[PDB]
């Protein structure tokens, strides 16, 4: 039990030091160490409840049960006289780097949970290589450091929204006193690219510092595993060599799919071109119905687009349906056309005027599900049905990575492979939620189980969303229809109420389009199984309960709870009215 | 106990039935209730632990063991025959409406409190009344019903913070490629105010039909207690009259407080005045530094007022010292001027209010600074030191009422007075959070327990609250201050993070907004207070809330993922300890 977390720890981390807080020969070699700039784990014996028998452990390896004892790579290097006679000889440099490998970790892929990860290692003492490489979409746009957040997805996307939202600022400013007049005010489209694009900037190369700083070696290259060890890289001259490493994480992300009919790679675009796009889309054309096709489509048409959305089947596939048909009501009742239950079978009428600014002419031929045709003009269409990685790029099958019918690696709860070196983290790892905030956390938990003994492992369950369409969309927990499918409708109890922002009062807008739910479990005390909202600031209303849902929160602990007025999030604390009753939940 | 409950509930319950979810001879008696318009409480003996222990109980006062029983007023009526028998024979409607009291309740204050404690009690079948009379200002202003954060608080005070932020909503819009020019853009005081009030009407009209319609009397008219089951009331041709009532729920709130110098009462204004005010202060002095006092200050400043803050000491005192500092600093850096340490002495009138051309008048302030320098015009003063009942008012000394030395009233954890059937809800009762949402939990749970045979008591403790200053500050329980006075510094531990909000990034501040987690290190790290600088920070704490009710860890915070990208996502990841000394700075 203890013998065997030492002996893991031990053996992978790169530099580790186990001491006592109260010990001044400990302190000593902690000063050494930092002389010398050699970074290290610390394991402070005192500090943990079996620490008197991890030291007697530790004598199964430096046949000594004192304190202080220093590891390099699994091999004891001595207490506290030994570490000195080594620096006073000038010999301690080269035992701390010497290694089997270059580098103790090699990360595949610099987006959300690489970059994580590679900073996270380094700060225990191994040496790590992050690498990046962007393949350019199908007219050639590509972009720097950080992964597809960063670049093309959670960031660019809220900061357009964002300029959407600032319409219904303007229009709600006059009825609460000031003299504009929205009706003759418009928007630029390439000025507020610029300014997106200038912060991304800000953030590519406050990564490239960061890695820097951290003593991480950064190499833009493209990364293929050839064998447990070893990683093929090829760089901007598509030069070819080879580096090896103790431990490999896996970390390259999904790009946008296409549909496999004519003209769709040679005339429409993905999110992956929207967010740099030197003109304005015009009137456009998204396929597609998932978070990003709504996300899109929401805030073209705050921006004055004439947008259409082509629905194959449902809103929102996956998410609660109730909600998903609250927020596409939405969206058509402030602007966005969509066809519903139909399918594109794309012509070029004009080329981009890349000269004058200016996009060019598409027909688009389609059909519905009942037979019946679609034909219409676009001047942009943009594809989001899915995002799909392609480790065939990245792995070689021979190395004995395990994927499933997806594509993605199946893994461990702790992030392993098949291959025992060898993790995966992020939108790549089968079956898990494929979010920023997931993948950072896991890379920096897995990397302090690596290089610092730690066990704390991702916790993958009740993680909270928001979809940040025109009116957002929070959510924790399972849907109203997941949970009766699991439990039965005669266990399942749903709290509703419609609401009003105060916001809203003098601003003249709707009374009953904002709506929230508890979705209960009779027989477990009421316990909240989901938390569902719809509302502004949706994502900032549903954090704070996914703390309380993770400590397993009942009706009664939001009953309890007195609420803060005036907001919108309070009136989670005073739920009455059932679904089951048959009461109105309008206000 | 069982028998102890059931005497209580039996005894204050109007109209009450006990029952069984399947008992066809219970659901004959519910139809014939109600099908004559009577309300009433319902027990389904079924559907609790105790109940066969009730059930047995009963026959202590009816002598029968089955059920249905029905109980008017401490009396038992019958089971199913004899309540069909007095139906057809008409005789029913008699005995329901027989009383020793005019009303079951009566609820003097139709504010946050009082207005949940009435409607709630006439769910159940008590005869209620609600009494309410708003005494005029020194100038004059008066309202409608529902209390001072309908009319003079929560209400007014965010819709004009909500006018004040779309000022910087008006600049951001350019940056993000909107055309606008906001420098060529003013405000119109009188056209916010008629957007307010108009509101404000809706929510008065909104209160009368919810009384009308759950059966409730409204009183427009002063009541008073002159003697543990009478009320006198004084109505709005000052005619006097007496009603009497077997439960007693006094809900009456507070008003401002005025300094005792010359020209105060005649020349200021206060919060009440504020929100109706049918000119635009001008250049203005707040006095004050209370919630209310920066709250006010803060939306006047970014609405183009020229805006000066007096403060006698500190900031927010009770509040959490640093993020008091910050909230601040912050209004400083934009706008808003802070004379400190200073006191006002007189105000001398030098024009009067121009109600023809709708314009104030004209005021000299002389004050003084605590190392005893002089302090001496401006358009508008307005008071903002401190709110107070004034129960010598509502409350006759012979009754028997215990206050204690602010005037407020002393209650027993379920809101009882000393005197027996007197009770006492919201801003009046002493030692509890001075906030809407309390007021309306206490008087909902008081109705349920008086009149349903409910046992659930309202908890008072780690009530969220939020400041809505220009920058908002949120907190829910202890501040760090307050921490490290009650465990010593060594047990606590503090985790804190500067954050930029995305939405100001193409917008253009770095480090202004600010959290922390105040933590006790010997009881697993658990959260004693949480506090955030930030935009909406309401709606980032509020859920936090129910976490820390439960009583959350920073294990609790960590293991929690965030949603990306949201401002309060910061609060899943905090790792940099005040002790350790690292900047908290991004
Ligand atoms: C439009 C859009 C909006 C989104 N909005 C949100 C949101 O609001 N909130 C949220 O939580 N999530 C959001 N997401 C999801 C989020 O972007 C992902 O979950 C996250 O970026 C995945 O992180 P990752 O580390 O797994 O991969 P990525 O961030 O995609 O990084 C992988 C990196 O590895 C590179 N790479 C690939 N192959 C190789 C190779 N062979 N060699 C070297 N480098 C390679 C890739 O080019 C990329 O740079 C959004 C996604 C999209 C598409
Ligand atoms: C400027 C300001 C801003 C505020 N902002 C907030 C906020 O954002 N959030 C929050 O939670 N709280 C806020 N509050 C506090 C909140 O207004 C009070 O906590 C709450 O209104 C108290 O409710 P109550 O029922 O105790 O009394 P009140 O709401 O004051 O109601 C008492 C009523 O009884 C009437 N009355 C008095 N004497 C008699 C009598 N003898 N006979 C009949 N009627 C009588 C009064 O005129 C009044 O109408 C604010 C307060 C102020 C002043
Ligand atoms: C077909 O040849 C390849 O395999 N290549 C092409 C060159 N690539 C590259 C790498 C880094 C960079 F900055 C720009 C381009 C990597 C993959
Ligand atoms: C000094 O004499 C009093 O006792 N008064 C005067 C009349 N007041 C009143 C009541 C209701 C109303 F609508 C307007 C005014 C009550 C208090
Ligand atoms: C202390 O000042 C702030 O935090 N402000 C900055 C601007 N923000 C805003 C508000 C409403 C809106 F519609 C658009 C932008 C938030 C409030």
């Amino acid at each position: 039990g203890t013998s065997q977390w030492l002996r893991k720890t031990v053996d992978s981390a790169a530099v580790i030091l186990f001491s006592k807080t109260t010990c001044p020969y400990c302190k000593k070699v902690k000063d050494v160490l930092a002389e010398a700039k050699i970074k290290h784990a610390t394991i402070e014996l005192d500090q943990l409840s079996n620490g008197s028998a991890i030291q007697k452990c530790l004598a199964s390896f430096s046949k000594i049960e004192t304190v202080p004892q220093m590891f390099v790579r699994g091999k004891f290097i001595g207490d506290s006289q030994t570490v000195l006679k080594y620096y006073s000889n000038d010999e301690l440099a080269g035992i701390v780097n010497e290694s089997k490998y270059d580098y103790d970790l090699i990360v595949i892929g610099g987006g959300s949970g690489g970059l994580a990860a590679g900073k996270e290692a380094a700060k225990y003492g191994a040496k790590t290589a992050v690498l990046d490489y962007v393949e350019p979409t199908p007219i050639g746009t590509t972009w720097g450091l950080g992964g597809t957040c960063v670049n093309v997805g959670c960031i660019p996307k809220k900061l357009m929204h964002q300029a959407g939202l600032l319409s219904h600022a303007l229009e709600d400013a006059e009825h609460f006193g000031w003299s504009l007049d929205r009706s003759k005010i418009s928007h630029n489209w390439s000025t507020m690219v610029e300014g997106v694009q200038s912060h991304i900037g800000s953030l590519n190369w406050g990564y490239k510092v960061a890695l820097r700083d951290n003593q991480v070696t950064y190499l833009n290259a493209k990364g293929r595993l050839i064998s447990p060890h070893e990683v093929q890289i090829t760089d901007k001259n598509q030069k070819v060599s080879t580096i090896t490493g103790n431990k490999i994480i896996l970390a390259t992300g999904e790009r946008p799919k296409y549909p496999e009919i004519p003209g769709a790679v040679e005339y429409g675009i993905t999110s992956d071109d929207l967010f740099s796009l030197p003109y304005f889309p015009g009137k456009t054309l998204v396929i597609g119905a998932s978070y990003v096709a709504l996300e899109c489509a929401g805030f073209l048409a705050s921006l004055g687009g004439d947008v259409t959305v082509m629905v194959r089947s449902i809103l929102l596939r996956g998410f609660d349906q109730q909600m998903a048909e609250k927020v596409g009501d939405y969206m058509e009742n402030h602007g966005v056309k969509f066809a519903k239950l139909c399918v594109p079978d794309i012509k070029q009428l004009k080329v981009v005027d890349t000269e004058n600014n200016k996009p060019g002419l598409l027909l688009v031929k389609g059909h519905y599900t009942d037979g019946k045709k679609f034909e219409e003009e676009f001047e942009t269409v943009i594809f989001a049905v899915g995002r799909e990685p392609q480790l065939s790029k990245v792995l070689c099958e021979t190395v004995g990575v395990k994927l499933d019918k997806n594509g993605r690696v199946v893994c461990t709860d702790d992030e392993q492979t098949t291959v025992s070196n060898v993790y995966a983290i992020g939108d790549i790892n089968a079956g898990k939620p494929q979010l920023t905030p997931v993948a950072i956390q896991a890379g920096r938990y897995l990397a302090r189980r690596l290089f610092a003994g730690a066990t704390e492992l991702t916790d993958y369950s009740n993680v909270a969303t928001t979809v940040f369409t025109p009116l957002e969309y929070g959510a924790c927990g399972l849907s109203e229809e997941d949970a009766i499918e699991k439990y039965g409708d005669k266990d399942i109890e749903v709290y509703h109420s419609n609401f009003k922002p105060l916001e809203w009062t003098v601003a003249h807008r709707e009374d009953n389009v904002c709506y929230m739910k508890l979705v209960c479990r009779k027989s477990d005390n009421m316990r909240v199984l989901g938390l569902h909202v719809l509302g502004p600031n949706a994502g900032e209303i549903t954090q704070g309960y996914a703390v309380a849902i993770k400590m397993g929160a009942t009706k009664a602990d939001f009953d309890r709870t007195i609420g803060i007025h005036p907001t919108c999030s309070e009136t989670f604390t005073t739920l009455h009215v059932t679904k089951k009753s048959g009461v109105s939940p309008i206000v």
